[PDB]
């Protein structure tokens, strides 16, 4: 059935012809200035970031060389001429700088700077440019563009492009060293000659720039990026203010993790956990680098099941795709992630020693995260990593009180759980009489863990009555599977079952078969009364049997909400109270 | 106050120059071949869509015969990746001109218009091999004159070479040495589930190794009456990857606002609750791209097409994302209206569906801002009523178009079941109105009508809570009972002194009502609906009793014969009566005071 027509065939006739690649100009602005990001409000983050270069630049030129104005970027909008204008006061550009940096598309005088540094100088993790295309996305939203600039050198320029394959070039007067950019927006895009639009736009991407930013006059970027300094100098109030701002919320982070690493990558990063349990009526950890925001929600940098982490990430060797949004498939992601799952499980593990009453809250609000951890990951080594945070009860431990999977296990032991809705269901099962595992998801959890510490976990799954009981059973029809006699005290009867799958399957149900099991104290003055009041009262009998059923089902934990029977609860109480 | 450095203080001295823009080539290069694709493999793609160009170029001049397909191999021994496409291949001045210049694009050019089945356009993707390759060899035979067969040849360099060749193929066979980096793309699973991913409803036959693979009509883009309902069930299966069939099928096209293709199918299979907690493909020219959807109709399975999203260069990002929210609102709309029309078409398929996917509903609800798009979506609710039979399914619209001239509300009640609802105390008391009532069962509606708060201007209003809002206003209620039934103004007066003492810290107000008939008593809450939900993280609670009641009655009687069993009495009852209210905690505390209650009074039988 095979067909292939590709065969070895070809041979070279004759020989020569070398030739060069080149480059259709016009076509490839027209992409440069269109086609590269998702939005074309990127354009104000693109000529920031260049201003931001710009001011770099001549801060790191002034340590040696030193001269003497202050280091700011200016933005000014004009809703009735439709401009928009940036200003720095950078570094700016003579006229041969200005023709071979702006005129040549993915030419970067940027990383030329930055290849040309001392890897150690400050400059050289906080330069944004490399592509050399960045400048062009001002076409996006601009007919006309015009820069001035001076040199910081011994004449000032002017630069200006329609962005049609041609610019020029003339010498200005009145230029104030750095570089002036002045867009004429076009028609649809004059949204950007409006000041609430630009603030929206710088506070998105450029909020944390180096250097000041003014808009109309006006100082705005007042946040500084935490997680790019040192952890124990940082207070509890900033962490407050911080995680808000960049988790868009309104309560605290109840955790707190600023992880710094200069070792398998550069990580600049914070982490937090929310205050508030997430529920029914719901941004996540944001990437960014070099202070220049990428994706507020980065897909790539954390496994799916740490998403309830809010917080930000920052690596300044991270490599970037061209559009800035995207990261390009590398093994130092897939490193990087790796690596802050073991750093966030470690944290964790951490506070469950810390203060494991504050810890066990946490596992109350998010332990489903965990338990969709597990489900999820290949990796066997990590599912066992992840479930060094689960908690449980215990078959020997008491109630309301719980224990990791790493406590011992106690000789010979080498395999342990009964996962079911509550306590009192548990200690009366069938399969128990040889873990207490009570939350939802639990059995799937471990059904999927398989196996930790190498070890093993499995599904550890006088006659005066008669007459009342063979009665009950005639009540009862088709309610419960089976009754039976018991020797418990308080308790009139109780309610048991056997199969701990029929018990949830059931609790999702909003009769019923679950064959459970209805045990019974003739010790009880109830059951007493019960047996004589079935010849001497039959309706009377009927209510109180239905009631000590409800009762037992309510305190087995099978019937939450008793709303169902007060109506009938009522009626037995007026038929027993007849007599007072 | 203001620290502003710009002027307009510019001015240019003297003439200027005129200048050309320019370009590093093998910058660009490097950035193509290194940052361009945030994925290695979409090379595949980029060279089969290449591939299908020079088809359908050679199809639209062979309306002046020969076969047209495309044909992957992948040598693992020697490290190489190759396709070979029948098309109109190209010569040498092609060759230079197209592959040599980035940027440069013949699938453009050749755009003399009527076609829609072109895919290039950037002029850029060919050199996605250098992502996966340090040598390209191409062969092409123009198929035109009496041309010539060539190899163009690169290593990546910014330089390639050119000959003529001998044995060259109609059309263009293009060999990629790959790196030992990238050595996946010789493996014939791997380079399948590429074609797969972006390639499977390319137009022309494509055969990897000689084997043809399962590519697919891309049915969106066709004639919604010409589609069966066994083709609709294939696809769905594909694109949600499911082994289940649609329960329902909107296939929607529109040139309106905006140009839409999609086909979305709501699984038969109800949502695995796991998964809930824990949707739709987005294509152009039937090669697939990476929300469109609002959130609360990710339950929807399926694809859109829209030709007036923009692509970028890398074809994997949408470029206006007000077009976006522009199409996520219609489409948003029209699958409320098809949800609708369904509701209509077939009222107990619909019951299922509701029954099913009702919580995306009503989380849609909650978390809408806009109170327009909250009506909209709640158009979709069904409930129960009082005016209907038992079992029968309403409207919000239904009980809108039910309601007088004059009633400016629309009263709602939420119990587990219709016959709790039915004899609910609380329904009992709306039962002296003559207003309809909606009977709410699931779990989360009330928490949906607070967040809903009205529709069509018309407030929605709980019974418990129009109940507590009756009494700042004229009771005006008379009892069921004649006052022969009912305790004597003086005796009740007594029963509420007493009352008061033995529930001190647990109730704001105790009071009679004339509002029961069935119920001995009810607590009351204005904002019910809102305490019922705080409760799933004391009150203000009011107890009103029915002195017409036998129980209470008895009650008064006991406090005076037998007061501890009194105190017994009045505690279960207010404890029944928080219980109808939907506002007890764990109920098995009380299990046992009710035990020693039950023992007690049947002490004397
Ligand atoms: N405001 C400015 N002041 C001084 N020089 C500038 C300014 N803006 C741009 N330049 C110079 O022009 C070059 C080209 O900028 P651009 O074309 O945006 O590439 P890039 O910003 O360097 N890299 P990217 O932003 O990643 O595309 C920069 O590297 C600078 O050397
Ligand atoms: N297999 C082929 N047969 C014939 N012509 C081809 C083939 N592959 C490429 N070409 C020609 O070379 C040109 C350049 O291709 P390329 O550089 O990939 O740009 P593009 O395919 O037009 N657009 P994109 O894929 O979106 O970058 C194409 O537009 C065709 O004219
Ligand atoms: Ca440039
Ligand atoms: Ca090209």
């Amino acid at each position: 059935t095979l067909h292939n027509i590709i065969t070895d065939t070809e041979n070279v006739q004759g020989s020569f012809s070398k030739h060069e690649f080149q480059a259709e100009t016009k076509k490839l602005l027209d992409i440069v200035a269109r086609s590269l990001y998702s939005e074309k409000e990127v354009f104000i983050r693109e000529l920031i970031s260049n201003g931001s270069d710009a001011l770099e630049k001549l801060r790191h030129r002034m340590i040696t060389a030193g001269g003497d104005a202050p280091m700011e970027i200016h933005l000014q909008t004009d809703s009735v001429k439709g401009t928009f204008t940036i200003q720095d006061t950078g570094v700016g550009m003579n006229k041969e700088d200005l023709v071979s940096n702006l005129g040549t598309i993915a030419r970067s005088g940027s990383k030329a700077f930055l290849d040309a540094l001392q890897n150690q100088a400050e400059a050289s993790s906080s330069i944004i440019g490399q592509f050399g295309v960045g400048f062009y996305s001002a076409f996006m939203v601009a007919d006309k563009v015009e820069v001035y600039s001076q040199s910081a050198e011994a004449p000032g320029y002017k630069w200006s492009s329609d962005g049609s394959g041609v610019f020029e070039v003339a010498e200005a007067s009145g230029v104030r060293q750095g570089t002036k950019i002045v867009l004429h927006l076009k028609d649809d895009c004059k949204e950007f000659s409006s000041e609430d639009r630009v603030k929206e736009v710088v506070t998105k991407y450029s909020n944390f720039v180096s250097f000041p930013i003014f808009l109309n006059g006006r100082r705005l970027n007042t946040l500084q990026a935490l997680w790019m300094m040192e952890p124990k100098d940082i207070s509890e109030w900033q962490h407050e203010e911080f995680y808000r701002y960049v988790a868009q919320a309104y309560d605290k982070p109840r955790y707190t993790l600023h992880y710094r690493a200069d070792a398998p990558l550069n990580i600049r990063s914070i982490f937090y956990v929310p205050e508030m349990k997430p529920s029914m009526f719901d941004s996540s950890v944001a990437l960014y680098s070099r202070k220049i925001l990428i994706q507020t929600k980065a897909t790539d940098i954390l496994p799916k099941w740490l998403r309830f982490l809010r917080g930000v990430v920052d690596s300044e060797d991270i490599p970037l795709n061209l559009s800035r949004e995207l990261l390009q498939e590398s093994a130092l992601i897939r490193k990087l992630r790796d690596v802050l799952q073991q750093r966030v499980i470690r944290f964790l593990l951490d506070q469950s020693k810390k203060d494991p009453e504050k810890y066990a809250r946490f596992f109350e609000d998010y332990g489903l995260f965990m338990r969709e951890g597990i489900v999820t990951t290949g990796e066997q080594s990590v599912k066992e990593d992840i479930a060094k945070l689960l908690r449980f009860e215990s078959s020997a431990l008491p109630a309301g009180q719980q224990t990791s999977l790493m406590e011992y296990s106690s000789a010979g032991t080498r395999n342990y759980y009964l996962c079911a809705p509550n306590r009192h269901l548990a200690e009366h099962s069938p399969y128990f009489e040889a873990l207490f595992c009570f939350e939802q998801f639990d059995e799937l959890t471990l059904l999927h863990l398989r196996e930790f510490d190498r070890k093993k976990l499995i599904s550890a799954e006088s006659e005066q009555a008669e007459d009342l009981l063979a009665w009950m059973r005639n009540a009862l029809v088709q309610r419960v599977t089976n009754i039976k006699v018991t020797p418990l005290d308080t308790h009139p009867a109780m309610i048991t079952v056997l199969e701990m799958g029929a018990a949830r399957h059931f609790l999702r149900t909003q009769a019923q078969i679950l064959q459970p099991t209805l045990e019974i104290n003739t010790g009880h003055d109830l059951i007493k009364k019960l047996h004589a009041l079935k010849d001497s009262n039959p309706e009377l009998a009927q209510l109180l049997l239905e009631q000590i059923y409800d009762n037992a089902m309510i305190a087995a934990g099978l019937n939450e909400d008793p709303r169902p029977m007060i109506s009938r609860l009522n009626q037995l109480l007026t038929r027993a109270l007849e007599k007072h």
